């Protein structure tokens, strides 16, 4: 009894997903998905012969849904935290990262630094639930904090000025700055702090040893960085 | 229960190879084994006062003796892959690879690229069961693929010009041209895909640790890298 | 039951130490423990909200109190091995090393390889029951080896005349010629084996995936790094 046998059995693999984050996960219009993450769970259900069920999810639900077994994997740009391994199991990663800045660009030299952030007059806008919300409660005991629900629009806020900036994923950042010409990723190349992409799995040994066997293959294959890139140049809409 | 201590309790190591794959696993016509997986199974079995225990095996019947129990590991110049990853464990890799042409050295220019292989024209050789046969079916849907048993004796059939070229790892590509002055190893440094050489392992957490710490030192001791080269520069016999 | 949730719901971590190796665990004459795995030890039932609980333990001691479960980790400077592997598990390592000798400088010249130190006119000194102890006997087939129980004190016995040298990790025979300026730490650079510092564990999936996860993250961070220095360079008392 590990999962994978459950799986490859039922031929049905059910993917948790949140839809708000492009490029790994955004929800069309339609109601369908896309993304990094998607297609690479729609890989992994071929390597099973499963189908690909997607399961919706949010950050904020994320655990609950989680302990609940509403599902099989999470593939959403999940960071790879403690908090997390509490209940949970993770796979190798597959995206190193860390925390920076999306500002305007025009602004941009004001917000290098936590040095700099971390003032009274700034305002740091943050989507709840996840990483980017613990890290900037975690590190701003000066400044505001803005709590914007949808994840998808929340760029705009800085285009329109209703934020100062956002600390989140260097490589969101990165994407954003591309959908926003207005906006500018601070120092991707330089993150804040340390942290890593990897899909969330539960406590089944058989099955992430499979997992990590598949994605450390399309790792090395340079299939994992090929597909990456191909969704961050991706034309994407710029928020629904 | 691991099977770890199984083992040591026993004083026996049960390792299945299959004794047609130089330079990892050939069996001597005098009906013992030689190989580097097979020195490094040796190594294994003292690293647990265990008794070598060789299995003989074959592709085909891999994973019917897997699934049998007919064995603890198998060490053989195994392919890690995923339809293997669904039964059965693998250690960490010991070697990176990726499949390459072998053909005779005059016929060269003609099967550098997939694309030139898959002619109607055209026969690759392989031998049956493995990644070989398994690449040669998933890519050639053109071209004739010949089936030979023995893999000892295939490449003398090139020699001999019953089929234009196999696919095999680079390495033994490497090897063989070595072997049969005829045969030529097309571009070994580029091969078509990525595909390590690791040990077949059941699902047993316990043991796995073990061999992968067994492993991981034996790499970083500089005993494998050393080892192997060893092995690969062994005058071997042509074919039996 | 991992111990994961037994620790989590307890709020207890019990981790053993030795307190007899500078700069991993030494017992200060306060009665308190210090050192880098201490301080590791710390942070990692921080990140647990989990009450530190240090056990004393002593090499000779080590895995039959592995066994009597007297402990949840052990943080301790401990050399990975398989001897060790049969039992229990090992996190991954936080440091890379192999023994290599120290001795008086004026007599360094003399100690430079085994085949030098393993002479009959020559004594080797070793605290017992642990990978010193055990490569000792292994290597010196020629040389008196004598058993000092105190490792904190044995390298005043070299200081002191009592033996030529001790075959330790090349990182506490850097640090004891610091303490010991009589003494001098040989070709540390370049010591006679392999060997990984890592944290001893039972066999809990679980928990090891979260003490990699935590482990891995301080050394990606740099804090791993960072508080490894800071305890070498610390200002050491010269025994007791």
């Amino acid at each position: 009894e590990s999962r994978l046998d459950r799986i490859l059995e039922s031929g049905v693999l059910r993917v948790a997903t949140t839809g708000d984050y492009k490029p790994f996960s955004y929800r069309t219009e339609e109601g369908g998905y896309a993304g990094f993450d998607v297609d690479m769970a729609q890989r992994l259900a071929e390597s099973l012969g499963a189908k690909l069920v997607v399961v919706p999810t949010s950050w904020p639900n994320l655990m609950r849904d989680f302990a609940d077994d509403r599902f099989d994997i999470a593939m959403s740009g999940i960071s790879i935290n403690l908090e997390r391994q509490r209940q949970a199991y993770f796979s190798i990663p597959y995206l190193r990262d860390g925390k920076t800045p999306i500002t305007l660009c025009s602004e941009e030299a004001r917000f290098q630094t936590l040095e700099q952030i971390d003032q009274p007059g700034v305002t740091a806008i943050v989507n709840p639930g996840g990483t980017n919300e613990k890290f900037a409660r975690a590190n701003l005991k000066k400044a505001r904090i803005l709590v914007h629900p949808d994840n998808v629009t929340i760029f705009q806020q800085i285009v329109d000025g209703k934020a100062d900036l956002m600390m989140t994923d260097a490589i969101e950042a990165r994407l954003q700055s591309r959908l926003h010409p207005e906006l500018c990723a601070v120092h991707p190349q330089q993150p804040f702090d340390f942290a890593e992409k990897a899909y969330l799995l539960p406590r089944d040994e058989a099955f992430k040893r499979y997992v990590d066997q598949w994605l450390h293959i399309a790792e090395q294959s340079g299939l994992l960085r090929q597909r990456m890139e191909h969704w961050l140049e991706y034309r994407w809409p710029t928020a629904h």
